[PDB]
């Protein structure tokens, strides 16, 4: 659920230490040497958003204050990997998210963001959502609300907007755009209630409803409310009873 | 219009210096100790497209002669600047394109490949048509022709060929290709005339033309002409009236 | 053919070393200073990929080994390098894939990871699953199955999966996905023979097979088995005469 | 209570990141975000050390692992800034020792490889030993025993073996070997006791007690025990002349007959 | 004019880059693509003391503020390029002080610093001398003054105190300290006049004249003024001799009694 | 065979992987990866000589390309390891020198410019000759001509200059210069024999013979030749001392009257 989460991957970083020592000093260093989640999430996180403005040491502090202040960011990385582990075929350990899957990084960059975007820094937030979209290929916008049990699977090419829902147990694939229409502000972007699975390219605008439980087909463009537990395909996207 | 742009963000960057410490120096480095637009954006753009191949330093010096000689090629940027303002909604300061938006990096950057693609300097400019492609996943010929005024929302995934012409007030987004078809050379692109709105995920195909101020549905696909002021959407395109 | 490709390309970069001195030692270091088409493409993949957690220095000599050890892996990167030149218009130069394709050095890439795939190194192969899907934008199992002769033009956003083959002679675009459905293992994504050609952001899903010379249309959504030498097209793909 | 040290620090910060906006990330980063000196030297040590082999990120938890375990070491850090600020007319601002002095960053990143040195850690003691004469060209054998209130003026060449021994209130120029003799292991090098000043350049041999109080000039060749409050000079030295009254490492007189 | 040196180095640099394949994108950057000495000095050195602090990038631009207020910056480097090209038998091309001899970057590094700390912009000056302690293991403080036409040959371990100052033509080896004394601030450091050359290791201390055209024997320990033609020798250093002809910067002759 | 001296190295690291896992990673990819001294060395050289201008795995080639050619050179290396291991109470591991010892690494790395300064490269000779200097602090001319079972304790500020002879098994510190004198070319840099030993700081000057089995005291400043089995000690140095049953490089007795 959570302690068992870490002890997964503890256990796992182990034996993948042995079987690959050129990476046995990055599995050490990322998982082995800390304590918790947290510990290995912020500093992978740290590395691979760095850059000379904002150094992995620097941006660590940032990370793990984060952390310590709001933990349940960190139970929400957790439940992000049980949801990989268990709705991707291709994924066999529960390290591979942790270490590997950069759609599983933007996302916990995201909570990142999210977390300093209303700690009033606004800046550093605009920052981090660049230095995301360029080290992983995804784009959040700080202010967009996103639950637990998320998976963004290969992930190139995602876009959240600045108003945009998305519930707990969502699964969003590459190049998806929840996005919005309009050059005025307020709510214009969708709203993806739990359980829903979207397609590989599929385009929703604007502020409407997608009901729990929904499947949205490739490519598809919604432009209009699915109800719950629907599958809505095409362009624009249509009710496939 | 050109001069308000460069004092809109010279006052903008000193308040968020103050606001956020950590990047206090990067807008001074950045904004505050240059006197122009040309001086913030040539140390922007080569920091972002260095690599050992071709330092930051060295770029910086080809990007400063390309001003230098051609100057329009800032004012480009600053009306670029000025579109992203009016129309992204999630745009509420005047520096955030300048500092943090690829696609705005990426439009600049290919303004320099353009430029050294008609200075004899194939090379360097394919060369940095890649580095383009990687550091903002944006992907322009050198030759394409691009006016000014023009956003590029997001921009992952966008890819604009050798034949393409993109004229002023144009706003492309994410995952938008205006290709061609044929193992031949030529016209083979699209002609994207002024105020035209392209969806994300729309693919433009072969030399044909899309009417002024006409707007272009997400994943739609365009194989034939497009009327001025007129919608196409659908896959492949139809003229919505 | 394979000898032909290497002087073609031994010649070219003479040639660009005179016209473009901020280049030439790149020239010289990357293509004429080695005797071998394996020489240049182990230096430049490794650069391309490297990582303090794995220096190009490091990644060179396990590289070299698999070039040592399978020769066909670099026989294969000559075809691929021929298939551009031989079916994009916008490529003029032998040297131009090798050195600034990302498509290009995607695949090869790919072929180090399936390599150390094959060869019982599942972390370090995932571990540069992610390199290559973060470097170059394009996402390949390392246990996908692909060709010689192939061609990833652009390439931004391609997502290739676990079961996935990829036959000789195959073109593929940005944004196209060959991808599964189910959360269960097994065969579950497509086959597609050779001479396929498919075009931007088409998304095939499913253990289906897509028969050889077929052209898919762009934001195509193949969810059917396509006949040998058929042409589909739309949401969901159809067969067009 | 080693805080007003850093309160110094702290005040001249505020004011040194208004008056040069060009390192101002590096003041709030270094300094003014941190609350102790630990998180400014751990920060600063870290990033000075950093290589590919142990990245600045890795290396700092190491860091703040030895100074959780033994807090000390940052206390000594204090007051060998206090040292600098002191002994040093060419620093008039406390920050300047932390900051920008290499001999300084050097004392206190051997005290981070003398707790490893004794943590079962060898191996990245001796790493370290080496990362440290590579970023402040001082080379100090982790097994090595030094004092607080020390000062490294320039340091460049500075080198100290394995069985020496530093005590509080030293001054050490550029050049300095504190060396051993012999090719086996065991005491074999230097007993340096307080306040003794050594000039640039001057070379100790050999397990022999340096006198407290005592100075060294510039260049000479000890291999003899030096008296306390003697000055020794000279290629052998020789004891030349003594004053009981004299603090050698405080007053940085380096004139000798 | 100093375009004559320059001559020399783009004319070396055009067959070098010709000659060795690996070098030619580093010959043209540097040399080649720049018409003047100030753009190859600025990028060079700007490369060479580069932070994530203050990158490559950033700290050009204040190098070439820093030409532009005084061109003679660049000047002092052509003369200094030229001292090192007839007193170096170990080097024969122009190009080679300027692009590979760290005593050379180091002075060149220094008169930017010095020019930063008469800015107003100490902590920046203070930041780059520590920068060129680090990149050339040369270290020299902001307020020091030296001349022209300068040689500090292999370089490792050289030390210039605050108010040292030294004249045009004088060659310094590896090793050697003009170092100061006491605890308070105010004159304390050599005032090395032209001509002089000092051996490996010396060490000058305190604010004393050491002649013009004297020569300073390796390893000594110089307390007491130095006369004019005199060679000083020894620790502590006597003047052993006296030439009236010798022009000891230029001769570079090392050997004394 | 040099394979023993390897085998030694290979099995410390195995066991040294295993105790400390933050260096896991580093051992297998220097030593454990490899199958002889050449394909650790050349990578780690390549490595620590890296700059953006002659990259780390650019580098590599050239070194192995070296080797290649001149397999002598590994074997070289062989016996320096085996020299610090004999002579440096401070070294108890055959990994230690290899790994951590900036001395060894500069040796090698000059091993390599000295292979490049006769294959027609000497521009990439003086380039690394000075990442060399600035990597460890050694700065050892390309030309010179250097034997094995080498030690450069320490380091910090050796010179050798160009037409300086080393032979085999001789023991240097820190602050050594073998320079030269006069502003001409040709022979002008020390010969220095078999056995002899040479005191940090010493400064040995002009074209002289360092007899075999020769001590030389530390900081003294050598002019005139040097008996076999004698101690030269001072500044100037002088014939202190003979012992005709010693064996300076390797006793490393650095006492002297
Ligand atoms: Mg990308
Ligand atoms: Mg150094």
């Amino acid at each position: 659920m959570n302690l068992d989460v870490w002890q997964h991957i503890r256990q796992e970083a182990k034996e993948l230490a042995e079987n690959e020592p050129m990476l046995a000093s990055f599995f050490h260093s990322t998982i082995l040497k800390h304590q918790n989640l947290g510990g290995a999430l912020s500093y992978l996180l740290a590395n691979k958003l760095a850059n000379p403005i904002m150094p992995a040491i620097s941006l660590r502090e940032i990370i793990e204050e984060a952390y310590q202040s709001n933990p349940s960011i960190i139970d929400c990385a957790a439940c992000d990997i049980q949801a990989v582990r268990h709705r991707d075929p291709a994924v066999e350990l529960w390290s591979t998210p942790l270490l590997y899957l950069k759609g599983f990084h933007a996302i916990q960059s995201y909570r990142i963001t999210h977390y300093l975007w209303n700690q009033n820094r606004k800046s550093l937030a605009l920052y981090l959502q660049n230095q995301i979209s360029v080290a992983f290929d995804v784009d959040i916008h700080p202010a967009a609300k996103i639950g637990h049990g998320i998976m963004f699977d290969h992930a190139t090419g995602i876009v959240v907007g600045e108003t945009s829902v998305i519930e707990n147990d969502v699964s969003i694939l590459q190049g998806v755009t929840l996005g919005g229409t309009g050059k005025e502000s307020g709510d214009r972007h969708p709203k993806v209630r739990e359980g829903v699975m979207i397609g590989a390219g599929a385009k929703i605008l604007g502020n409407i409803e997608v009901g729990k439980y929904a499947k949205i087909g490739a490519n598809s463009v919604v432009l209009n409310p699915v109800p719950e537990y629907a599958t809505a395909a095409g362009v624009p996207a249509r009710i496939v009873s």
